[PDB]
């Protein structure tokens, strides 16, 4: 069954909802199973001597922490995990290779020629494992509400974190609290104190970058280092530069919807607006002003998708592509860039005509 | 009424003998923070500007000061001292500082001698200064007497809860505001609307979080870039972010005002902080952890600690705050009292180290 699933995930437009339907009764374990296959594929199980039992124990507990809410659930976490894996292992045109300090190489694809390069050849294995694990944790115990909702309500979580990245801090904090909750979860037992401390730091930094209030800040920092005409781009020997690359990568993965085929894009859109409408129902019941795009009476779906693709997803993918980090094939053809522009065009048509 | 004038006259000195005050209070020394908060708010007029009812004010700040533990340094007296320091630095006349005036406060304890002098109270709105004072009151609430490095190394519950990023400061702000929202008998800001209260909470949280010394050099760099630029015009007082940065630097200076005081208060605070250090070192040794620097009572190295702290932490902060022209003083050249204290203490401890 391992070969079957890994071949289906080699496609960027991985039909994940077909997988959830295929698992059916055991669909609650999709995040743990996908974690196992990807770590065996990248070889992370053998590189860090990760025991299978503790690995599976923690991530079954982790996926149990995801609620049964429309969007921020196990399937969203599985999708973001798949996206970061694809973006870091697949060949990127014109990118130079360095080591292909441990580095991974995906058994699912080899660089077709020297003109292609992989991010796995430029970022150490420890840093990439943090990105994958952070993708698994990045929305742990999401209550289906926004940060702005919690701060307006003065919810306990918002007061506990002083309104600064409420959901994202809680995700990382409660995930790591779960990790340290039982010795049967310590699958990193073969990492020393320095390596484990650094791993935790990288995971926490990756999770906190998923906050969209800091979106434009991360975008500015990434363009200064990579997309500067007078600078030498990204120095892969720099620890801070690699961290910035990983943070921008996971940001793109957490909002990959518009960068997929319209089928998957619309499915994810359906989920997130259903979560929005549940929050809007509660806002109305509490006598609070309904947040924008959260009233099921006046949806304004076209305006929501159009502004989100144009102001958030658009500039992020264009910056990531201008830096030469998107996987594709030789002009250059980029799959998700074509999907992103196609989805943006359709939603502009729906907006202008309706 | 009679005790009010005595205390307000005693606090007008930069070297306010606060330990004489705790000795005078004796049995009721636990309410020093609440008494000083009430006295300062009555002096600055914040009680009447925001229509603060006395009962809820006193209730909340008595609970707040009760939240401080009986530890050598991070206690009620430290919070009271930081509050006094920010009050002095924001109300007292500064040579060459411009005056401007949205409500603003003016301390009844002093008036600007002439137009060549200016007060921060005349340039920063009353809401932001009240936020700074309240943050000084909260800035070390429920401090357990350990360092951030100790909590992250131990994987303490607080350190895991805040993801190792400014654990103690986040805890201070969060538990202080939870206490404020714990009971309706604490809501003394009930005459502030939603926007004013949200802004006040934001300013308080930023001021509290700025006290982290891990972010010290970052705040110092931003302040030198904005204020201490030779080609720039310093601080634009109409800018919200500039005023926030000024207040953050002010409370940072207040949180470590020791070396900028007379030798008596400096050495008393040094005794407190090194006793807390030695307790943490005892616990680190019992747990088999490497003893943090200057926290082993067997090898104290007190002179090296004082000199490194003055040269690397207090020194550059005071020099940046003075170069921006925000330190209260008197014309002559300009004489700044705490600059004189700081240079005197720095010379004394450099002598103790070299000899
Ligand atoms: B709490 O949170 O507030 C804290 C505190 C501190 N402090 C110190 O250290 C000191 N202080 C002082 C002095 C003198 C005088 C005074 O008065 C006020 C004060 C001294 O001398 C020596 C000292 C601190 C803290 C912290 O943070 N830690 C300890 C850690 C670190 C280290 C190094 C660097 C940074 C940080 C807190
Ligand atoms: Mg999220
Ligand atoms: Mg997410
Ligand atoms: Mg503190
Ligand atoms: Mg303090």
């Amino acid at each position: 069954e391992y070969d079957s699933l890994i071949e289906k995930m080699s496609n960027w437009n991985f039909p994940i909802f077909e997988l959830v339907e295929k698992m059916g009764e055991d669909s609650g374990r999709i995040l743990s199973q996908v974690m196992y296959t990807l770590f065996q594929d990248t070889g992370l199980l053998e590189i860090f001597k990760i025991p299978t039992q503790q690995f599976m124990n923690y991530f079954r507990a982790l996926e149990n922490g995801y609620r049964d809410i429309p969007y921020h659930n196990r399937i969203h976490a599985t999708d973001v995990l798949h996206a970061v894996w694809y973006l870091t292992t697949r060949p990127v045109p014109g990118l130079q290779q360095i080591h292909n300090i441990a580095y991974i190489s995906s058994k699912s694809c080899s660089n077709p020629d020297e003109s292609y390069g992989c991010l796995s050849s430029n970022i150490p294995a420890l840093e990439l494992m943090a990105l994958y694990v952070a993708a698994a944790m990045h929305d742990y115990d999401h209550p289906g509400r926004t940060n702005e909702f919690l701060v307006a309500t003065n919810a306990p979580q918002a007061v506990l974190y002083n309104d600064r990245s409420v959901l994202e801090n809680h995700h990382a904090a409660s995930a790591w609290n779960l990790y340290l909750s039982r010795p049967e979860y310590n699958f990193l037992l073969h990492l020393d104190h320095v390596e484990f401390e650094r791993f935790r730091f990288l995971v926490i930094e990756a999770i906190l970058a998923t906050d969209l209030k800091k979106h434009f800040d991360f975008l500015a920092e990434f363009n200064a280092k990579a997309n500067d005409v007078n600078s030498n781009g990204i120095e892969w020997s720099n620890e801070n530069d690699r961290l910035l690359v990983c943070q921008v990568c996971i940001k793109l993965a957490d909002i990959n919807g518009p960068a997929k085929v319209r089928d998957l894009h619309l499915k994810w859109t359906e989920g997130i607006v259903n979560e929005f409408y549940e929050q809007g129902d509660e806002e109305a019941n509490l006598g609070l002003p309904i947040s924008p795009f959260m009233d099921r009476s006046d949806p304004q779906l076209a305006k929501l998708q159009e502004s989100f693709i144009t102001h958030i997803v658009g500039p992020l993918c264009n910056s990531y592509d201008a830096a030469g980090l998107l996987p594709g094939q030789w002009r250059i053809f980029c799959q998700l860039m074509h999907h992103l522009t196609e989805n943006h065009k359709i939603w502009k048509e729906n907006l202008y005509f309706q």
